[PDB]
């Protein structure tokens, strides 16, 4: 039987759940897939509001798990997994096993350098550069009996807004698409959206392939997908809770547990260097696990031929603290129900749990906030790490891992998303490493929360950094990082970030007994409910400072390359963001946005992001369960 929950906060979870599932609100598509946001004029990570992301699906899982906890009905949780497998994990028609089974574990992929400016792409493949061997493929094919990968592709054009359709048909939905392809300086405003399944039917002569990669021969028709590791790890985390809560009620979500465990098994691909180069010795091809950094890197990607049979897989050399999930790592390495079928699954996750906690500690600034991360590939070309750069297991410290436009660790959101998982681990196990990280981090953030007399509040929005952490030495541990400092540049009222912050502080307060954390958490939840509630969940008016880029951001296109988007928009040198997405001019908010830009004002919007609304719903449920009185 489930323990008693605080009725006030449980009612708030239930109300939010109803608003989110309400057909009249429009959070979901006709096929039952959650959109990034109700509003369509939306550019920030995805570039259209009605795409879905693996991030959104993992939050949909978390929300349903919590609903099962309070309603005793888990059919909604099972459906969230059913929709995920059907639409976001490439089926056998999407990643043909005829091509995947031709994968060579001794030569996973061909090397190509990464560049610091989009104008340097396409990147040339070089078969002469070393690539290490993949030690886990044989464990996976043996356990699952297929060469296909079981992980979520990160983004999906749900209603076929771009027009690529399914597997080049131009009319089916949903449509697997990708955007980012050209390095750290390619922001969301600088991409050329392309289909994951490229048969050369759209774009240029060879589809969109030769805009990004250059091979010696003529480009082959091919498919390719990219995982967002933090999303798949959150799927495991949510499923573990669904399992606990269901068992407390004599119910079962067994089939969903099996899918989550399999997902966590394939997620181990994010533990490896991009081209399987030895960690700390980037010039050398790895011989197996010496190429594993054991952290959740920015991605793992795979692809292969459509017209011929071949395939490749790559991990990622770049690591950000914001993606780590020590809670998911503890579940997969210690809980018997979540033990992966592969021979080394549970043990690799046990190594990752230890490595991740060391990574967070190495990165903790003098004040408490967590710094960026590290990379095993300097400048994305395995260049020499400049002297004086501190390192973690041979990997050089990077202030803003992967992206510089804008910096990936300048947004406060990463702090709460990632520390929330540490709070859960601490709550369940009382781990000393987790406690040490949280005591300092929570002291830092509790001094940055500002409540106003009118009931509104502000938390850090944009942050900046100075210095670097001291080189990590595992036998000596944290030095205090006196030379690494965080600076809060400005404050804001991001409701998704505040809900995640409330969740983190609630788990931490329930275990540590810290009253300040508990009352700050409750004041954040009350403030949001009482002053930011609306008919669709919660919202506030926010400035869209980068929206001028719709009209003025030039998109790089190689000299002489011309092609067309499915709707006829011409892709060629000179185009702006809006030129290859002309359908946006039909958006209901378009004229309003443009009128503001014309008058020299910053456009504003009232947004209902799926992840933010679910975050607030879950934050209320966590509080109802941990503080029942
Ligand atoms: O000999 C057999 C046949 O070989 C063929 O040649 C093949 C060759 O074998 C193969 O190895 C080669 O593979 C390369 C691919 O062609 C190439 O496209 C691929 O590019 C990677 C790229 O290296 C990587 O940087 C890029 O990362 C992006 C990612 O795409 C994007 O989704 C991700 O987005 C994240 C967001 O940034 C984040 O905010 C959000 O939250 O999550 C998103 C998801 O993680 O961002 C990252 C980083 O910016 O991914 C692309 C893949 O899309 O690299 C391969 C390895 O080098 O292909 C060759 C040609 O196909 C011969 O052609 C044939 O004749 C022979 O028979
Ligand atoms: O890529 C990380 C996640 O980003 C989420 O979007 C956030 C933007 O990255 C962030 O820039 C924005 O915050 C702005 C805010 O909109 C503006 O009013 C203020 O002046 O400046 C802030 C800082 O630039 O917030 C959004 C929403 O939290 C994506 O929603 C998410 O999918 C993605 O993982
Ligand atoms: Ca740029």
């Amino acid at each position: 039987a489930s323990s008693p929950a605080n009725k006030v906060y449980q009612d708030r979870f239930e109300s939010m759940y109803s608003k989110i599932k309400d057909p009249a609100n429009g959070y979901f598509s006709e096929q039952g897939i959650p959109y990034h946001s109700i509003e369509t004029l939306m550019v920030e990570a995805p570039d259209y509001g009605h795409v879905t992301t693996s991030q959104a699906m993992s939050y949909y899982m978390w929300l349903e798990a919590m609903h099962g906890r309070f309603s005793g009905d888990f059919t909604g949780f099972d459906k969230s997994w059913s929709v995920t497998e059907q639409y976001l994990i490439p089926t056998e028609k999407d990643q043909p096993n005829t091509s995947m089974s031709r994968y060579d574990a001794n030569k996973p992929a061909t090397y190509a350098p990464e560049f610091q400016d989009p104008s340097k792409y396409p990147s040339p493949l070089d078969t002469s550069q070393p690539v290490g061997r993949d030690p886990i493929n044989s464990q996976l094919t043996s356990a699952y009996g297929t060469s296909m990968l079981y992980g979520m592709h990160w983004i999906l054009d749900v209603d076929n807004w771009y027009g690529f359709g399914a597997r080049a048909d131009g009319t089916s939905k949903p449509s697997y698409i990708n955007t980012f392809q050209r390095g750290e300086q390619e922001s969301t405003w600088e991409t050329i959206p392309q289909p994951c399944w490229d048969e050369h039917k759209f774009g240029g002569q060879y589809g969109f392939l030769d805009l990004f990669t250059k091979d010696t021969g003529t480009p082959a028709k091919q498919f390719k997908y990219t995982n967002a590791p933090d999303a798949d790890a959150r799927a495991v985390q949510a499923t573990y809770w669904a399992d606990q809560w269901a068992k407390e009620q004599g119910k079962s979500v067994s089939t969903s547990v099996g899918k989550a465990t399999k997902m966590g098994d394939y997620l181990r691909y994010s533990f490896f260097d991009k081209y399987f180069r030895k960690i700390g010795q980037p010039s050398q091809a790895g011989t197996g696990y010496d190429a594993a950094h054991y952290l959740l890197s920015w991605y793992y990607a795979w692809g292969g031929g459509i017209d011929s049979t071949w395939s490749w897989i790559i991990g990622s050399s770049h690591n950000h603290f914001g993606y780590q999930n020590p809670f998911a790592a503890w579940v997969l390495s210690t809980d018997a129900n979540f033990k992966p079928k592969s021979s080394n699954g549970a043990s690799d996750w046990a190594k990752s749990l230890d490595r991740q906690l060391e990574f967070y500690q190495w990165l903790q600034s003098a004040e408490g906030a967590i710094a960026g991360g590290a990379t095993n590939s300097w400048n994305g070309r395995y260049e020499a790490v400049p002297s004086g750069t501190s390192t973690f297991y041979g990997m050089g410290y990077v202030e803003n891992p992967v992206y510089a436009d804008p910096g990936s660790n300048t947004w406060f959101g990463m702090q709460v998303w990632s520390m929330q998982r540490v709070a859960e681990l601490y709550y369940k196990t009382g781990d000393a490493r987790a406690k040490k990280l949280l005591d300092k981090w929570a002291k830092w953030i509790n001094g940055e929360i500002k409540f106003n007399a009118d009931g509104t509040f502000q938390i850090p929005s944009t942050i900046d950094w100075e210095g670097q952490p001291d080189t990590w030495n595992p036998t000596q541990g944290y030095t205090g990082n006196a030379n690494l400092h965080v600076k809060v540049v400005n404050y804001g009222t991001d409701l998704g970030c505040a809900s995640s912050l409330a969740n983190t502080l609630t788990y931490y307060a329930a275990k540590s007994g810290d009253e300040t954390s508990r009352q700050n958490a409750q004041k954040l939840l009350d403030a949001m409910w009482n002053n930011y509630s609306d008919s669709k969940g919660i919202s506030t008016v926010e400035q869209r400072g980068d929206y001028h880029r719709f009209l003025d951001q030039e998109v790089f296109v190689p000299a002489g390359w011309t092609g067309k988007m499915p709707n006829g928009d011409v892709i060629k040198s000179g185009v702006k963001f809006i030129d290859i997405r002309s359908k946006y001019k039909q958006d209901p908010e378009w004229q309003t946005m443009v009128a503001a830009l014309q008058a020299g004002q910053v456009p504003t919007q009232r947004l209902h992001r799926f992840w933010a609304q679910s975050e607030f719903a879950v934050a209320n449920g966590v509080y109802a369960i941990l503080f029942p009185d």
